C-alpha cells in the first residue's frame, strides 16, 4: 500500500483506470475525425481543426485522471486504446452526431465513477469528478447539440453548400 | 566543357531545359486563368488572384532550374513559351480542375527527371528536385484537390452563387 | 482512387498506415513512463517531464505521417494503439534502455520504409522518410545512449542518488 | 458583345492582343540575358540583376494591356511567346546593344497602335498608350543608349575589365 | 559495438573518417592561402579574408562529420593533416584556380562517399551526404568559378591592377 | 629578403615556423578530446565543450604568429599537423592530465624561443613572446592543474559520478 494513500478504495482506483482509458479512446475518436476532414474528398478545413481541438481537450481529461491516480497513491495500468468505430465519418453532421453519442457515452461513465465515488464515501474523488468534468461534459455536449441542430437546419447532409458554410461561419 | 562541370551528364542537362520551359508553360496557363476571371462577365477577383499568385510561383520554379543549370556547368537554351490549350476557363471549377490536371502532369515530369537523376548516379540533382519540387508537387496538387472537391460538392459549376461563395470564402 | 493520387503504390500506403499506429504505440510507451516517475514512490519529475516531452514528440511524428497519407491519396486505416510491454518501470536506467530499444525498433521500421518507398520507385516518400524521420531518428538514439551512459557511469540503478542527481542535473 | 464595350474597335482589340504578346517576349528576352550573365564563364551578377529588373518591368507592362483588355470588354487571345534571337548573348556591350534594339522595336509598336487608337477616335486608349507607355519607352532607350555609350567609350567589349567595372560601378 | 549502432557499415564508417581528414586538409590549404595574401608582397587583404573564411568554413564541415561518425555509432579516428601542395601560391588567379581544383577534388570524394552509402543501403548517412555536402559543393565549386572567370576577364595574372581591383570590388 | 626585414634572425624566422606547427597541433589534440568526451560511451558535453574552447584558442594561437612571421618579414612555411598521441583518452582525469603536459611541453618551447630572441637581440621578438604567450600558457597550466586536483580529490577516474558532477558544476 502506497504511503499516500488515504480513503482511497480499491474499486474507485479501478474505476479511474477505466475512465483514463475512455478518456484516450475518445482522444482517438477525434484524431480520426480530425483526418477524415484532412481528406481531399472530404476537405473541410475547419471541422479538421475543431476535432483535433476536441482530440487534445481529451488528452487533458487523461492527463488529469492519470495525475488523480498517482495523487491518490492508486496504480495506473493502462489498457489498449481500441480503434474508432468508424474509418469514414460520412459527413460534418455525422461527425457531430457521433462525437455527441461518444459524450454523452463518457458522461454516462463520469456519472457512474461519482455514483462510486459516494457509496465509497470519498469526497476528495466526488469533488475531482464534480470540479474537472461534469461541467465540462455538459459544456461539450451543448456545444455539439447547438451544432448539430445548425448542420440540419441549414440542409445537412445532403447539401455540401450547407456543410461548406457551417465550416467557415462557425468553426472558423 | 565548363569548369564547375562534374558529374553532370549531358542527358541532364537536356532534362533540365525541357523542365526550365515546362515550368514557363504552366505560369503562362496560370496567367491566361488569372485574366479569365477578371473578365467582366466573369468577376472573380480572388480566382483571379489565386491563379495569378501560382503563376509567379510557376515563375521562380523556372528560376531555381536555370540556377541550377548554370550551378551544374550546363548551357540554358529557352524554347518557345507555348499558349494555353484554352482561352476561356468555361468556371471556377473548370480552371481548378485543368489547374490539377496540368500539375499532375508537372509532377510526372519531375518524377521522371528524378529517375534519370538516379539512373545517371547524380545525387546532387536528385536532391535538387526532392527538395525543391516533389513536396512542392505534392502539395500544389493537394490543395487543387481540396478545392475541387469543394467547388462541387457546394454545387459548381452549375451554381453561380457557389462558385461566388468560395471565391469569398475560400481564396479572399 | 483519389484525383490527388499519383505515384503512389499500395503496398507504400499500408507501409505508412503500419507506421502511424507505431508513432502512436511510442507516444503511449512515453506517456506510461512518464506516469511512472509521477508516482509518490518514484518521484523523478525531471524523467517524468523528460518523457512527456517524448510522448509529444511521437504524436507529432503520427500527425506528419497522417497528412502524408491524405497529401498523396492514401486513405489512413487506424488500428489499436497497443499498451506498452511495462507497467512498472523499474527505475531511470531501466526506461532509458528501454527508450533507446524502443527507438531502434522504430528506427528499424523507417528504414523499412525507406527501402519500399526506394523499390517501388517514389522518391517523394522516400524524401520524405529522409528529412522528417531518419536523422529525428539518429538525434534520439544518440540522446539516449547518452542519458543510459551517464546513468550508468554514476552508479544507477542501485544508487538512486544516481538517478536523483541526474534527474536534477540533465533533465532539470 | 461585352456589357462594358463602348468605342473600342475590334482592330484595337487584335492591336493590343498584339501588344499582350510583345511585352511578354520583351520578358523572355531579358530573362535569357539574365542567366546569359550568370553563366560561370561569364560571371556579371549586376548585368544579371539589371536585365532580371527589366524582364519584370515588362512583365508588368504585359499586365496593364491584359487589365486594359478587360477593362474595354475586348477578349485576351495569348499566343506563344517566341524564344529570344539568341541564346549567347557574346558581352555586356552586346547585351545592351540587343537592349536597345529590342527597345526600339516596342516602341515602334507602340507608336503605330496610339496611331490606332487616334484613327479609330479611341481618346481612352491613346491616353493610355501615353500616359504607361510612350515615356517608359523613351526613358527605357535613353538609359539602354547611356550605358551603351559608357561600355563603348570604356573600352568594352574588347576589355573584360570595362565590362567588369561598369557591373560594379554603375549597375551595382 | 555501440549501444547506439544501426545499419552503419564499417566500410561506411572508415570512409567518413576519410572524409573528416580531407575537410581538415581542404581547411589548412584555404589558411595557407590566406597568409600568403598577407605578405608583405602580395598585400590583399580582401583575398586573404575570403581563404580565412573559407578555411572556417571547412572547419565546420569537419566539425559535422565527426559529429555524425558519434551520432551513428562509428569511432573518430583522425590521421596527419597533410601540409599544402605549395607554400607561394603565386597570384589572386592561381590561388582562385587551385581552390577550384581542390573543391572539385573534395566533391568527387564525397560522390564516391554518397555512392558508398547507397550501396550500403544507408538512407541517413545518404541524406546527411545530399543536405549538408552536395549543394555546398556545388555553390563553391560556382563561386571560385565565378571569380576565375572574373580574374582571367580583368588581365590577372599580368595586370597586378586587375587583382587589386577585384580585391577590392569583389571580395570586399 | 622582404622590404619590411629588419633584425629579423633567419634562426628567429625557422623558430617560428616551428611553433606555428606546435600550436597547430595543440588545437588538434583538443579537437580530438572534444569529440572523444562526444562519444556515446562517454557522454560529457561540458568536457566536449571546454577541449572544444580549447582548441579555438590554439587557433588563435596559431593566428598571431603567421601574422608576426609575415610583420617581421619572415616566410611561413607549414609542416603536417601530426596525429595526436591517443585516439581514446580514457576519462574527463586523464584527457585534463594529458592537456596540463601539452600545455608545458607548448610553454617549454615558447620559453626556448624567448631564450633564442634574446640571444639574437630582438626586442621585438622577446616581448611579443612575453605578451601574447608567456602569461597565457602560465594561465592554462594552472587552470587544468586545478581541474585535475579537483577530479583527483573528488575521486576520478574510479568514480564517474565525480566526472559527471565536475562536468556539471566546474564546466557548466
Ligand atoms: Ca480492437
Ligand atoms: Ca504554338
Ligand atoms: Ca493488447
Ligand atoms: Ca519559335
Ligand atoms: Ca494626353
Ligand atoms: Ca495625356
Ligand atoms: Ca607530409
Ligand atoms: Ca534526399
Ligand atoms: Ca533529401
Ligand atoms: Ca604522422
Ligand atoms: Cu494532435
Ligand atoms: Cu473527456
Ligand atoms: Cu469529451
Ligand atoms: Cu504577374
Ligand atoms: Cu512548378
Ligand atoms: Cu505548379
Ligand atoms: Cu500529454
Ligand atoms: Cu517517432
Ligand atoms: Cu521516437
Ligand atoms: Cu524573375
Ligand atoms: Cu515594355
Ligand atoms: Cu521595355
Ligand atoms: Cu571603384
Ligand atoms: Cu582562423
Ligand atoms: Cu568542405
Ligand atoms: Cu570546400
Ligand atoms: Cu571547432
Ligand atoms: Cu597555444
Ligand atoms: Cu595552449
Amino acid at each position: 500500500t502506497s504511503q499516500v494513500r488515504q480513503n482511497y478504495h480499491q474499486d474507485s482506483e479501478a474505476a479511474i483506470n477505466r475512465q483514463i482509458n475512455l478518456e484516450l479512446y475518445a482522444s482517438y475518436v477525434y484524431l480520426s475525425m480530425s483526418y477524415y476532414f484532412d481528406r481531399d474528398d472530404v476537405a473541410l478545413k475547419n471541422f479538421a481543426k475543431y476535432f483535433h481541438h476536441q482530440s487534445h481537450e481529451e488528452h487533458e481529461h487523461a492527463h488529469k485522471l492519470m495525475k488523480l491516480q498517482n495523487q491518490r497513491g492508486g496504480r495506473i495500468f493502462l489498457q489498449d486504446i481500441q480503434k474508432p468505430d468508424e474509418d469514414d465519418w460520412e459527413s460534418g453532421l455525422n461527425a457531430m452526431e457521433a462525437a455527441l453519442h461518444l459524450e454523452k457515452n463518457v458522461n454516462q461513465s463520469l456519472l457512474e465513477l461519482h455514483k462510486l465515488a459516494t457509496d465509497k464515501n470519498d469526497p476528495h474523488l466526488a469533488d475531482f469528478i464534480e470540479t474537472h468534468y461534469l461541467n465540462e461534459q455538459v459544456k461539450a455536449i451543448k456545444e455539439l447539440g447547438d451544432h448539430v441542430t445548425n448542420l440540419r437546419k441549414m440542409g445537412a447532409p445532403e447539401s455540401g453548400l450547407a456543410e461548406y458554410l457551417f465550416d467557415k461561419h462557425t468553426l472558423g
